[PDB]
């Protein structure tokens, strides 16, 4: 239950620890780029990072973020699995997650999934 994300640029999605926007830019996976996967109900998932705080669309206004006390909602995706095994994921607005090939903060503002909103997944153990 507990995965790593590695996005278009052969980095892997990094919490931050909460301080600041998550971004897609750390070299190997490590304790910032591993996440819990959170049934939430009705298919949805949510994703608690190494701080213990969940992972936030920010409803696409801004960058995404993981320091949210709780999962409301902004905080609950539905996983995609696409035909070649890496996952998309789309927040509650209907947008998609992108790594925006590291050049920028991870966002949720995308209506189409494309290569930067294409993720490679797994176990972390």
């Amino acid at each position: 239950k507990t995965i790593w994300l590695q996005g278009f640029n052969s980095k892997y999605v990094n919490s931050r620890n909460g301080q600041g926007a998550m971004w897609c830019d750390s070299d190997t996976p490590q304790a910032w780029e591993l996440f819990t996967v959170i049934d939430a109900g009705n298919g949805k998932i949510a994703l608690r990072g190494n701080n213990g705080l969940y992972v936030s669309s920010e409803n696409g206004e801004q960058a995404m973020t993981c320091n949210r006390p709780a999962i409301n909602g902004w905080e609950v995706f539905d996983w995609i699995s696409n035909s070649d095994g890496s996952v998309s994921l789309r927040g509650s607005n209907g947008m998609y997650v992108s790594s925006e090939n590291g050049e920028q903060a991870i966002t949720c503002n995308r209506p189409a999934i494309d290569g930067w909103e294409r993720f490679n997944w797994a176990a972390a153990t």
